[PDB]
């Protein structure tokens, strides 16, 4: 579509360096029900409306110390639509609190057809119309998931051709319509790959990315990247240290992210709470030269303590709270290359 | 062919990072015989071999002044073969003086067929042969030159396709054998096109050339950029500063060169020997972050006062390379963003 003018770039760059600012990050609350679904279940809790809009209170209403920790935070469309016991709109709550509100815009993974069990993602159909009410309802970015995986001869040529191409076509729409597009190509840690592989494979990966951003005259500035960690395989052999990790992570990063995108926000993947924090932590202490910001857009990494203090029970609340503060601390600290453990 | 090894890769990052070292740029001495011939004839000066011999015994023998200035010469295969009036190769002429030995791999443009007057660079065939002899008579760094035009539909995608894929080609031919290959997509400023046409054709160009070069696995860290600052077209209507120049070409390249490309030294093209320096200083002064050397690949713009004070009269030899130690002592402060004129 039309190029972007002054105006619009300017507020793209300002929503991105907002959500990215130094020590903040991003809590991805943005769970459909069958993902959701599970998360309950682990704690004995019934997935219903309420008790997803009472869970999603809790996060979002956690006490001042996170303010300056959480820049950004993703929800699902059910959510931006609930409301707070006082009545407040989740997207108020969020914005009172500094963040910045964030939607999920895609459906879902889906097959994709004559691969060897590789996918796609679906949801560009009807995509414009909902970044547009999306984004008069309260939200400033959007997120979109691709899944790629590791194996004998994946993610294949098509398969990474698809899903660039697919992220290129969503983050045009965005930033058409003043929403910030979080690109997230996920490489799963699933196999038994090591860890130059997983960094092989996310060269080759983001190189693809980039190229199908640029064939789609993405504004990068107005763009962030929610790329996974390059770590070893979950069935790897070899063990490898953080600092390996970080080294890993940072180089492959160099090697194809352009410096005008405004951050990076990484996901956690399966890595543990603390796992998470650490590694983030080695990442922002290599000395290497990294134009961009280092930060993380974390799930179960900022949820996983405190969805199992809560258990359902609502005088567990605070209880609950104090765990993902402990953690949004946490990583304030590492997107800084300041936490101790 | 093969993946590098660990010792390979050292020796390519250190080549790379020895030529743009801070304060350092490339004499760009590279010129063919048809090419010097032009230069020689506006000089009133037979094109010979030995006169040919004698400049460029001119330039790589000025005075220690230029050691800091000079990370590296580019040569033409005839001048690598050559050897100064003490009987010392020009290569060793070089390296006594601190200068990384260069050396121009490509044989020319020619016609692409079926475009509207584009052109793509042949030498590929005997090229690996050519870089293995060539490392061993002294060269540790190559250059090869791809050139595209802008007009109504030009430079097409098919151009740009076929230019990357070449440059890529060279890159990974170059590393195999030893050398750190600078990549050179020049961009003519022919034409009566504006500065941001010139931006958007630049950052389609580089674009294509990286997602070239990961598809070759080229190892970024051991190679370096030349390309055109981004310029107002030769015939263009509208006038720019310095300061709109220098931010058109550092944008450029924040949005497509990858962090780990360890410099990037600029062609002058037709610019005169006080605008390539001033222009260079400007880029340098932007406060955007540049995660790379930005310095000078010079040839021209270091050698047009030399080439006219000579006027191939022997008895103007030290005239001559005072003007050519005056123009790196120049873009040296300008690489360093220390420049006042």
């Amino acid at each position: 579509h039309p190029a972007l003018t002054p105006e619009q770039k300017k507020e793209l760059s300002d929503i991105a360096h907002r959500i990215v600012a130094p020590g903040k990050g991003i809590l991805a609350a943005d769970e459909s029900t069958g993902s959701i679904a599970k998360r309950l279940q682990s704690i004995g809790t019934e997935n219903t409306e309420e008790n997803r809009r009472f869970y999603r209170q809790l996060l979002l209403t956690a006490d001042d110390r996170v303010n300056p920790c959480i820049g950004g935070v993703i929800l699902f469309h059910e959510t931006l639509y609930q409301k707070a016991d006082d009545g407040r709109p989740f997207p108020q709550v969020i914005k009172s609190k500094g963040g910045v509100v964030g939607i999920k815009v895609d459906k879902g993974v889906v097959p994709l057809a004559g691969t060897n069990g590789e996918t796609t993602t679906q949801g560009l159909v009807g995509l414009s119309e909902r970044c547009a009410q999306y984004k008069k309802d309260g939200a400033d970015f959007a997120k979109w998931r691709c899944v790629l995986k590791i194996g004998e001869h994946t993610p294949s040529a098509l398969a990474i051709m698809e899903n660039a191409n697919v992220l290129a076509r969503y983050a045009s729409i965005c930033q058409q319509n003043g929403i910030v597009p979080i690109v997230e190509p996920e490489i799963l840690p699933d196999g038994d790959h090591d860890l130059k592989r997983c960094q092989y494979v996310t060269e080759k990966v983001l190189a693809a990315v980039y190229k199908a951003l640029s064939d789609h005259h993405i504004y990068l500035e107005g763009t962030l990247l929610k790329p996974n960690m390059v770590t070893p395989g979950h069935a790897c052999t070899q063990k490898y240290s953080h600092e390996e990790i970080a080294m890993a992570t940072v180089t492959a990063l160099r090697r194809t992210v352009p410096p005008a995108v405004t951050g990076v926000t990484f996901l956690s993947g399966g890595q543990s709470e603390e796992e998470a924090s650490i590694n983030l932590n080695a990442i922002n202490k290599c000395p290497l030269l990294k134009p961009w910001a280092l930060t993380f857009s974390y799930g179960r990494a900022l949820q996983a303590s405190a969805l199992k203090a809560w258990g359902g029970k609502k005088e567990n609340l605070k209880a609950a709270q104090e765990e993902y503060v402990k953690r949004a601390l946490a990583n304030s600290l590492a997107c800084q290359g300041k936490y101790t453990s």
